[PDB]
């Protein structure tokens, strides 16, 4: 099937600052050579949850994949509920391939010396906005293939970054689209 | 079928300041989890038409649908050339179910005391531009199943926000794609 | 087929400022009454590969396509592996129509005094960064069907504008990521 997510619940599944203090929103669409993606991010508890005037304005949130597509335990999203769609829940067969997800690699290839530059079209940059007020700008960074650690073949990583003081807020933003070109 | 539309012509279908003062264009294109959608917002006639100085930077269209994704009448979209593709028109059939095009409730919840907070991810937020001019900038804001009025079961709501000064011109936007989790 | 593209590597195919400068990356996926698109842009020699202080800061490509929607040879894109997809590459016949994937000319009218304005919705206008980097953005403006030159009879046109200094640099740009209606 055609889909991969989070499941669209607000049950805790990722890291920002310490383990499943988030929840990552996160939707894959397979529509032919490229997935339609959504994606937001909401602290739920820890230091996001009510930042600080020293709390870092800067979060990455990596999906690293393995050959197969299939989640890498050392990601920041936890692999329990991030599968194939079933209504609004996943699919209960834990391991199933979805190379077709997966970014493809000479679009955007890994990181190495053998590479002419770092190649900008790896990345996706806009701005979503924190609390959905219009006035609080985030940066969003989605970048493809531009993680090697831990044996990973694909990775994607969503980071958000500002320089507006967003002290005693929650952090939470609005969804953001995007495309990228698929690996078969 | 699996296009929900307005149809692309400029005949007015859509209340900014008047009944039928201008062209809502959208399009929303069942991707499976997702819908892809495609808006843009055009003033035919009416205060929008040539705007004052005094005329309201804040404009908010309201797409409000009942149970079985069917628009309600209080929408400020005309139900009379809103529904299933056909050719650059739309089917004779007038009530076709579209639950599979509804924002999807689990993802973006109802308003409520029972929500723990106002989830930021029920909206879109970004910037569009009057006259299609790069130095003219339209908040606009994407907002899902966040009415109650008129019994409705969904809603998407498009609105844009502005400070700029753009008195004695037409208000017309660039086109904006989206996308959203589906109920089905 | 549903995807047609440029391929995903680096080999030139695009005239910025001279021929065969840069590579544009494009891959427009149909998805039924909707093209999903995806573009980003390499200079890879010539001036846009190390700019200085009198590099134009407005580069536009443009994409011309005959009533079969085939590119025709006054176009920027080389249309030696402009193609339907087939793997990384392209399929060997070298004449498919695509009037599938064409602009809807009833949404984006062609230029004429016909026309009661110049319809703003012709225009999708964003920003992607230069380089990756969130302090140099760089305003993409996507234009369909306002090309007549050349007997067109559809067109897509990717602007590239901007103000800040980025001389001594590569011109490299992030991923954007596109819809539009189509023509059947």
């Amino acid at each position: 099937r055609r889909t991969l997510w989070t499941t669209p619940d607000t049950s805790p599944n990722c890291k920002m600052s310490t383990e499943k203090d988030s929840k990552l929103t996160l939707t894959l669409t397979k529509c032919g050579s490229q997935v339609l993606g959504n994606v937001s991010l909401l602290a739920v508890t820890g230091e996001y949850h009510q930042m600080t005037a020293t709390t870092k304005k800067d979060v990455k949130i990596s999906l690293l994949f393995d050959e197969n597509g299939i989640l890498l335990p050392s990601s920041s999203l936890s692999k329990d509920y991030w599968n194939y769609r079933s209504d609004d829940s996943i699919v209960s067969q834990k391991y199933n391939n979805a190379v077709p997800f997966m970014p493809n690699l000479t679009a955007y290839p890994k990181p190495s010396a053998q590479n002419a530059k770092n190649y900008s079209r790896t990345k996706i940059i806009s701005n979503v906005y924190l609390g959905a007020l219009t006035y609080q700008p985030v940066i969003i960074t989605i970048a493809f293939n531009q993680e090697t650690e831990n044996g990973c073949a694909y990775s994607i990583t969503f980071t958000f970054t500002w320089q507006k003081d967003y002290s005693a807020q929650q952090f939470d933003v609005t969804s953001f689209t995007f495309s990228y070109l698929t690996q078969e």
